[PDB]
């Protein structure tokens, strides 16, 4: 599914990431963005054998089981598969332990890179909520 940016706005604001870990919801939408351009069956390899999974590019080394990244961990507890579904719940239940391990949403090198210390409200502006 390629969710339009407020839709996925209110769906990760449903499943309580607005605000989560003091990231405001332009933060989370505009990492997503820049992750998977909104479309939830997004995948990536990486130069180092692991694959980035889903909406918010989650890495199979740490937290998704792929069963083809070697000393990789699946902290999330999940098959990376189900990071790719339309329903995001999945993807944000694993957000959050990501954002939450100690880096904030700098794990995220994208967010880093393209929505950090940018106008991030400008990705809710407009949007019912
Ligand atoms: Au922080
Ligand atoms: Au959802
Ligand atoms: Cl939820
Ligand atoms: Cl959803």
């Amino acid at each position: 599914k390629v969710f339009g940016r407020c839709e996925l706005a209110a769906a990760m604001k449903r499943h309580g990431l607005d605000n989560y870990r003091g990231y405001s919801l332009g933060n989370w939408v505009c990492a997503a963005k820049f992750e998977s351009n909104f479309n939830t069956q997004a995948t990536n390899r990486n130069t180092d054998g692991s694959t980035d999974y889903g909406i918010l590019q989650i890495n199979s080394r740490w937290w998704c089981n792929d069963g083809r990244t070697p000393g990789s961990r699946n902290l999330c507890n999940i098959p990376c598969s189900a990071l790719l579904s339309s329903d995001i719940t999945a993807s944000v239940n694993c957000a959050k332990k990501i954002v939450s391990d100690g880096n904030g949403m700098n794990a995220w090198v994208a967010w880093r890179n393209r929505c950090k210390g940018t106008d991030v409200q400008a990705w809710i502006r407009g949007c019912r909520l």
